C-alpha cells in the first residue's frame, strides 16, 4: 500500500566513473571499454569559461595534457576528440567493468536516475524526470559534471544523460551521450535561463492510476470528458495537452483498473478546478508527475 | 539551490546479495565472507505463519533442505543456526566481493538506504527513516524478504535494516543484523499494529536548516522561544519534544547559518500555527522530517 520514487541500483555505473583532470579543472567521466567520455568544458580555465572557443582550446592540448584517474590506478590518454559537447578519450586499458550498455536520447518526461559523483567517486543515486523545457531538477554542486542519468533494463545499461551546467533558477543542463544538449543551451556560462515550464499530464495520469491500484478511490467521480474539453483545463492550469497517444499509452492501466482513461481525466480535472482540501494521494498532499505509466508498471506487479 | 532525497549508491550491497529457498518459499539473503543471513521465516510454510514454532520447524531441517543461489552460482550449505529472528547459514565459498562493513543498530529517526530486492536480484534503491513507532514508509512486495538497509561512510558498508514484514497500515516492520526487531513486532503473522507515529522534529528543524543554506529565508522571525514552551505546542501538533541533546545537535548548522536553534524553534512554531499558505521549501509544501541534522551537512557542503 506505499509508492516511493525509486532509482536503480547503481553498481554497473558505479564501476565505471573515473575522474579527468585539464589543468586545474577537475570532473568526472564515463570509462567504457577503451574509451573515457567527459564533458569539453574541462579543458577551459576560470577565464575561458565565458565564451571559449574549444575548437582553438582542444587543439593547444595533447594526449598529456588530461590526467585520467581510476582510483588508485592511473590511466593512460593514447587518443582525443572531440564529439558536439563531449571530449572522447581513449586509454591503453579496456575497462574490465564495462556492463552491458545502449546510448538512448531520452524524450520529454521520461525519467532516469541520476548517480551523483565528486572527483570520479559516486556520492548518492536519485531519481528524475526530463522537465518538458529540458531541464532536470537535480542535486548538483561544482565538481559534480560528467555525472551521469542512466536506465537499466535486464542487463543492460541505457545511458542517457551527462551533466555539465546549473542554470539561474537552480535546475540543471545537460546532453545525450552523443554531447548533444538536451533544449537550447549551449555550454558557456552566459546568460541562459531555462524557458517555462509545464506539468508532465501523462505522468500525473499515471500516478493517478496508481493510487487507484493500491487501492485509494476517492478522488473518482462520475463524470467523463472529451479531449478538447480536458484540454481546455490543461492550459488553464499549465498542464502539457493531452493527446490521442497519451490516452493509447494509458490503455494497460486503463485495462488494469476498469478505469476509462477520459474518466481519469474527469477525475484529473474535478482535482484540478476543486483542490485536494487536505487529502492525500500516495500519500502527497500534490500532484505528482515525474512518475511515467512505465514506472507504475514496474513499481507494483500485480497487486490490483 | 535544489535537494533532493539522496540514497547511497547501492553497488557494495549489490554484489552481497542472493537468494535463497526452503520448501516453495524463497527470498533474499545477505552473502558476507563465508556466511548468508536471511529472515528465519523462509523455513515457513503458508501454514506455518500464523503461529510458527521456529524451534521445531529448523530441528526439522538439514542444511541440503536451504537451497542458496548467487546467481548462476550455486552454494552449498554447509552450516546452519538461528540468531534471534535471523538464520546464519554458512557456505563453502567466501563472497569475493566482501566490502568492508559493520552490523548497526539504528535510533529512531536515523535515515538509511534500502536495497529492495527480488528473487536475489536488485530491483530499486530509495532513501528512508525509521520512525519513532520503529516502523519504516516502505515500499515492499512479496518476494522482498531480505532487502536490507544500509549507510556507506568512507568505504565501510553500515548494515542496519533487513525486511521481514508489512503491517496493515502499509509501513514495514524489521530486524537489525542480528534478527532483532526494531520496535514490538514478532514474526509472525498474527494481529499486529503500529502504534502512533510522530513527526520527527529535530529532522525538520535540520531540513530548515537546510532551506536557509540553500538560500530561503522566508519563514524566519523575530521572535525566540524557550524549550518548554516550545514543547507545548510540539505536542499540540504531535511533534517529538525537542531536548538539550537535539538542540546540540543543531549546533553546527546554527553556527553555519548565524540563526540561534531556539530561534528556528520560533520559526517552526510560527510555521505549525499559521501554516505554509501556499508558499515552499527546497521545492515542498510540507515539512519534510526525513533529512537528519547529518544528511543536510553531507548533501550541501559549504555553498553558504
Ligand atoms: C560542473 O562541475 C559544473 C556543475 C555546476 C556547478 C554547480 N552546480 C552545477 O550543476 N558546471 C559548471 O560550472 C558550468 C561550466 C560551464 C562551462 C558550462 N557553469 C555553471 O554551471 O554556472 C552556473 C553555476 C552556479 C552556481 C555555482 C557555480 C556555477
Ligand atoms: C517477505 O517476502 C514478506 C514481505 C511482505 C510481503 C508484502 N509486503 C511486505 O513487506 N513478508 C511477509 O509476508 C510476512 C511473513 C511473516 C511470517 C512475518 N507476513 C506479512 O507481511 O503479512 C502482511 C502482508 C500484507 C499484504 C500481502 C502479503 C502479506
Ligand atoms: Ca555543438
Ligand atoms: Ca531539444
Ligand atoms: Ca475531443
Ligand atoms: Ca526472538
Ligand atoms: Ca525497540
Ligand atoms: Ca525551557
Amino acid at each position: 500500500s506505499g509508492f516511493r520514487k525509486m532509482a536503480f541500483p547503481s553498481g554497473k555505473v558505479e564501476g565505471c566513473m573515473v575522474q579527468v583532470t585539464c589543468g586545474t579543472t577537475t570532473l568526472n567521466g564515463l570509462w567504457l571499454d577503451d574509451t573515457v567520455y567527459c564533458p569539453r568544458h574541462v579543458i577551459c580555465t576560470a577565464e575561458d569559461m565565458l565564451n571559449p572557443n574549444y575548437e582553438d582550446l582542444l587543439i593547444r592540448k595533447s594526449n598529456h595534457s588530461f590526467l585520467v584517474q581510476a582510483g588508485n590506478v592511473q590511466l593512460r590518454v593514447i587518443g582525443h576528440s572531440m564529439q558536439n559537447c563531449l571530449l572522447r578519450l581513449k586509454v591503453d586499458t579496456s575497462n574490465p567493468k564495462t556492463p552491458k550498455y545502449k546510448f538512448v536520447r531520452i524524450q520529454p518526461g521520461q525519467t532516469f536516475s541520476v548517480l551523483a559523483c565528486y572527483n570520479g567517486s559516486p556520492s548518492g543515486v536519485y531519481q528524475c524526470a526530463m522537465r518538458p523545457n529540458h531541464t532536470i531538477k537535480g542535486s548538483f554542486l561544482n565538481g559534480s559534471c560528467g555525472s551521469v542519468g542512466f536506465n537499466i533494463d535486464y542487463d543492460c545499461v541505457s545511458f542517457c544523460y551527462m551533466h555539465h551546467m546549473e542554470l539561474p533558477t537552480g535546475v540543471h543542463a545537460g546532453t545525450d551521450l552523443e554531447g548533444k544538449f538536451y533544449g537550447p543551451f549551449v555550454d558557456r556560462q552566459t546568460a541562459q535561463a531555462a524557458g517555462t515550464d509545464t506539468t508532465i499530464t501523462l505522468n500525473v495520469l499515471a500516478w493517478l492510476y496508481a493510487a487507484v491500484i493500491n487501492g485509494d478511490r476517492w478522488f473518482l467521480n462520475r463524470f467523463t470528458t472529451t479531449l478538447n474539453d480536458f484540454n481546455l483545463v490543461a492550459m488553464k492550469y499549465n498542464y502539457e495537452p493531452l493527446t490521442q497517444d497519451h490516452v493509447d499509452i494509458l490503455g494497460p492501466l486503463s485495462a488494469q483498473t476498469g478505469i476509462a482513461v477520459l474518466d481519469m481525466c474527469a477525475a484529473l480535472k474535478e482535482l484540478l478546478q476543486n483542490g485536494m482540501n487536505g487529502r492525500t494521494i500516495l500519500g502527497s498532499t500534490i500532484l505528482e508527475d515525474e512518475f511515467t505509466p512505465f514506472d507504475v508498471v514496474r513499481q507494483c506487479s500485480g497487486v490490483t
